[PDB]
DNA sequence: TAGATTGTTAATCGATTAACAATC
DNA sequence: TAGATTGTTAATCGATTAACAATC
């Protein structure tokens, strides 16, 4: 359980990404009734999600872009850095570990891990891939805040303790399963195998209610 | 807007999966007792979600784990077919181009896009890869469903058009960008770049609050 | 200044939980 | 059958919206 309402949580690396638009775009200030214009939500909410962390408005005005940019940065963590690993040199795996952006905000690879000793010493952006036997001890040595998880289900629990017993602080989940981690680790799970279901339902959904609503009269 | 809260449509791909655990387990039957003990949810909830799609329930027995699995499955939409392209044959195209369990859910590769000729041809599992000039036509012509939207977020929206345009019915966007898209087409967001963002803001938020609880007395 | 727009509290809406009568 | 457990309605809780007095 956070201090703030999680509904709030997600909603604010979505402002920060709206607001560096502005940003970029030199605009100077926008007020709340601007943005929820045009992302295309309530402008209470934007002021009420806000006003958790403070007041960054300015009565009369509305917002200093550049300043509340900034803040949303501090306030998702990002003006911090991360030490992150991935465990399971896959497809996703090696997809994830290719990708920069991540870095720009804070998010440093610092190493790759799998059991196929084929993959042991191998190279992807200049990290090289691991034994992941060592990893409870490279876990300690390095500091390392987040662990991306990309092996297969399969009795990964198992694997998810070995990070957990040595001191992992958050896993970022990308298997179908549902893991078990102590109250001190956050868990983020990503669900792609769900999410698509979403989908599936929502084309469905609409036929599936004259196939339920003809069943009454 | 859709018939059932999507709160609820969300936790529906969640029941599928737990549901076929058991089933793979041999148990004959749960009752929503047992079931909320095994997912950490409120026992209501779970009976409260499934009586938005009838009554898979027997007074006094529970669920028949075989019955009520099969119908989420057609809830879920599962039971029907989903002809799938995918935008952008990079590393994430590849990797989501290359992950098959997608299919056994109903889910069919029917073709992969890409502008940079260099890729033309190149075959992906099976499927070879095309100039996304001939997207449009050939999305009418096979009746694609789904598209998965995996190029760079740069002026993405005009390839989102043009999908949109050809008729397909939705998106499932892994740009770091919301897409604007007509009423009648779905689209479901991924956006690990901001749940990932949570993480980081999860493991500064405790301390975030002695940074603005130390600004009052 | 005075018109604009926030911080913030109050009213509404939706989603979760609890309760219980119906029934297998 | 009778103890168990559902379908469903009612009570609670949380999140979104609306409103307005404070203030730049
Ligand atoms: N790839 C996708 O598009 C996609 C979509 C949804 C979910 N997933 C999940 O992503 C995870 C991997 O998918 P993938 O990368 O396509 O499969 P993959 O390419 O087979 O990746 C598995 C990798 O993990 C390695 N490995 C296996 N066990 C371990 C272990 N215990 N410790 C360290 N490394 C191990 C294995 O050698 C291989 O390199 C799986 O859990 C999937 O269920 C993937
Ligand atoms: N890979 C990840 O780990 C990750 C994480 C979060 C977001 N994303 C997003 O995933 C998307 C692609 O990432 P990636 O695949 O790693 O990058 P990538 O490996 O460079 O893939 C890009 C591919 O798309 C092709 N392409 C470019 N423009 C078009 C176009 N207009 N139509 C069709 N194809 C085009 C391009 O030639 C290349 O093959 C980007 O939107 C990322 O922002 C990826």
């Amino acid at each position: 359980k956070t201090i703030v309402s999680m509904a709030v949580i997600r909603r604010l690396p979505r402002y920060h990404r709206y607001l560096e638009e502005l940003l970029k775009n030199d605009v100077k200030r926008i007020s709340s009734r601007e943005l929820s214009e045009k992302m295309g939500v309530t402008a209470s909410q934007i002021r009420q999600d806000l006003n958790n962390f403070g007041g960054f408005g300015q009565q009369g005005y509305g917002y200093n872009v550049e300043e509340l940019y900034n803040n949303l940065t501090k306030i998702l963590g990002l003006d911090k850095t991360y030490n992150t690993i991935i465990i399971g040199a896959g497809n996703l795996g090696q997809a994830i570990a290719n990708y920069t952006s991540f870095e720009k905000s804070g998010f440093n690879l610092k190493g790759i891990f799998d059991i196929n000793p084929r993959l042991f010493g191998l190279k992807i952006r200049d990290v090289e891939v691991m034994d992941v036997e060592t990893v409870e001890d490279f876990i300690a040595r390095n500091k390392i805040d987040i662990g991306i998880l990309c092996i297969p289900k399969d009795n990964a629990q198992y694997t998810a303790d070995r990070l957990v017993r040595a001191g992992i602080k958050a896993i970022w989940n990308f298997l179908p399963i549902d893991l078990k981690v102590p109250d001190d680790v956050i868990l983020e799970n990503v669900h792609l195998s769900d999410s698509l279901f979403t989908v599936s339902y929502r084309l469905n959904e609409e036929e599936l209610f004259k196939k339920l609503k003809g069943e009454t009269a």
